């Protein structure tokens, strides 16, 4: 396993956002042309094993461990956003559903219950950083223009599952049709054109930017988002998403959380300007 490998993301110009927003309240619009300098992006979400190497090196205690709780989706059980999100005492990256759960059987799955601060700590320890939202989105799009997904516009191209999201009736029944009810290994499913895995679906992914929904149509170069805010931007959707209630497994989709937030469907990957 080379689950910390990076890929070179080529320099280019791309259309960020969409003039056909699917969740208008999220500021998916307007479409805008963005220039991105060549950089490196992690091929994989950061895994449990990779995060454990960081904790072993540094002794880092995550925010969820210090607070003593984290959000867990009710459907995984053996001050919430929805009735299916429960603050669970003792839920954290080593104990993803609570104190009696474990990561021993899922070392290669994405690390969960990591806050934005935890993610920055990891990436910086690794000689990396979080990607900006624009870098993330450019990378997600995998060299295609104005597509819904990393691979195109069909959810199941050639009848194949291309990402780990929900099938069935959310939140009561996840059929596991795509092979995974919860997370999948970080190297599951096909890569996109740049070499990236699970950039939509599996775990949500933190980015560096402060959240706003007010964007200019002006062309920009390596944008970093607004200089201030209260929530940081997360991208890509998770194993929970479904067209019926949370259609956020699109590269243009976007959501947010306070930087000290953590949950059972939220992880990250790193980026870098040059190879560490
Ligand atoms: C994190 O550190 C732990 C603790 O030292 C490592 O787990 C140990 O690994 C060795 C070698 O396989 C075993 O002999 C020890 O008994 C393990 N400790 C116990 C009791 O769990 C672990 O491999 C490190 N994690 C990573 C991802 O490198
Ligand atoms: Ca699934
Ligand atoms: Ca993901
Ligand atoms: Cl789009």
């Amino acid at each position: 396993l080379a689950h910390s490998k990076m890929v070179p993301i080529p320099a280019g110009v791309f259309t960020m956002g969409t003039d056909d927003p699917q969740i208008k309240q999220d500021g998916e619009a307007p479409a805008r042309r963005v220039t991105i300098d060549a950089f490196y992006m992690d091929a994989y979400e950061v895994s449990n094993t990779e995060f454990e190497k960081f904790v072993n090196s540094t002794g880092y205690l995550t925010e969820a461990e210090k607070f003593g709780d984290s959000f867990v989706f009710e459907g995984m059980l053996s001050v919430a956003a929805a009735p299916w999100w429960l603050p669970v005492k003792g839920a954290n990256w080593r104990h993803p559903e609570g104190p009696d759960s474990t990561i021993l059987h899922r070392p290669d799955h994405p690390v969960l219950h990591v806050s934005w601060n935890d993610a920055v700590a990891y990436c910086t320890w690794a000689g990396k950083r979080l990607p900006t939202e624009a870098e993330w989105e450019y990378s997600c799009r995998g060299g295609l223009h104005n597509r819904l997904f990393p691979w195109g516009n069909k959810l199941q191209p050639k009848g194949q599952h291309y990402a780990n999201i929900w099938q069935g009736e959310f939140p009561v029944t996840n059929t596991g049709e795509d092979g995974f009810q919860g997370t999948a290994p970080v190297d599951a499913f096909p890569p996109n054109g740049y070499g990236l895995y699970n950039i939509v679906g599996n775990a949500w992914e933190w980015t560096s930017d402060w959240w706003t929904v007010h964007h200019s149509v002006e062309e920009t170069l390596n944008p970093k988002g607004p200089p201030s805010g209260k929530d940081r931007v997360k991208k890509g959707g998770s194993y929970m998403c479904h067209r019926s209630y949370c259609y956020r497994y699109r590269c243009a989709a976007r959501s947010q959380n306070t930087p000290d937030s953590s949950a059972s469907n939220l992880g990250f990957r790193c980026a870098a300007d040059r190879l560490p």
